[PDB]
């Protein structure tokens, strides 16, 4: 099955799933200079004071930290959005090593880390049929680079240890995503795709200019997951992105000047 090493990779996630070589694929290289300020986009609205968080998950591939979705309690407005998309779970990507770690890049610069807050268009009804359109998805990038801890991020840090191997879940109440965001919602947008298996080209890709800084220690304690089951042999969950794309005939936009 698919993941992240030599033989089953995302130079191999081709095979299984086609799309891989597809027209709105995800991540790209933002390249600035070439991304234009478009003055029609609007201020981001991100709603996250009633966030009910559920439970963190393990699934072999990164760490899930999911949502009750089941009512309009965390939603993503404006941007470049139509209409109003619900926040299902996020999770991050990352590397082994401080220089790597991201999945979109900044005139070529990566980044430690990715976090991935993943929502679904209210207009379909549930993530499964959002998922089947164009505009099914919203989900808002944040890069994370490596300096000063961030405090809103510790309570996902230390439950790690009680979800090290795939298919362990824990309860994960109460957590507040705001916690996770940086100061200034500035950001490019495009249209693209899931960066996983299936790779369906359902999502406007929304990410934020302003990194947020997490600390050595936070980014140490994801390398220590694992991508096996209990009971197998340990492969670090380290290095869970997939590189840049080509980015065709696509236009990235800038919210900013
Ligand atoms: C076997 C199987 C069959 C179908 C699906 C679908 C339809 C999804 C899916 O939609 N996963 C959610 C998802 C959300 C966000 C991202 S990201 N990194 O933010 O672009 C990537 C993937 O996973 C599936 C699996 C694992
Ligand atoms: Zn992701």
């Amino acid at each position: 099955h698919w993941g992240y090493g030599k033989h089953n990779g995302p130079e191999h996630w081709h095979k299984d799933f086609p799309i891989a070589k597809g027209e709105r694929q995800s991540p790209v290289d933002i390249d600035t200079h070439t991304a234009k300020y478009d003055p029609s986009l609007k201020p981001l609205s991100v709603s996250y004071d009633q966030a009910t968080s559920l439970r963190i998950l393990n699934n072999g591939h990164a760490f899930n930290v999911e949502f009750d979705d089941s009512q309009d309690k965390a939603v993503l407005k404006g941007g470049p959005l139509d209409g109003t998309y619900r926040l299902i779970q996020f999770h991050f990507h990352w590397g082994s090593l401080d220089g790597q770690g991201s999945e979109h890049t900044v005139d070529k610069k990566k980044y430690a880390a990715e976090l991935h807050l993943v929502h679904w268009n209210t207009k379909y009804g549930d993530f499964g049929k959002a998922v089947q359109q164009p505009d099914g998805l919203a989900v808002l990038g944040i890069f994370l680079k490596v300096g000063s801890a961030k405090p809103g991020l510790q309570k996902v840090v230390d439950v790690l240890d009680s979800i090290k191997t795939k298919g362990k879940s824990a309860d994960f109440t109460n957590f507040d995503p705001r916690g996770l965001l940086p100061e200034s919602l500035d950001y490019w947008t495009y249209p693209g795709s899931l960066t996983t298996p299936p790779l369906l080209e359902c999502v406007t890709w929304i990410v934020l200019k302003e990194p947020i800084s997490v600390s050595s220690e936070q980014v140490l304690k994801f390398r220590k997951l694992n991508f096996n089951g209990e009971g197998e042999p340990e492969e670090l969950m380290v290095d869970n992105w997939r590189p840049a794309q080509p980015l065709k005939n696509r236009q990235i936009k800038a919210s900013f000047k």
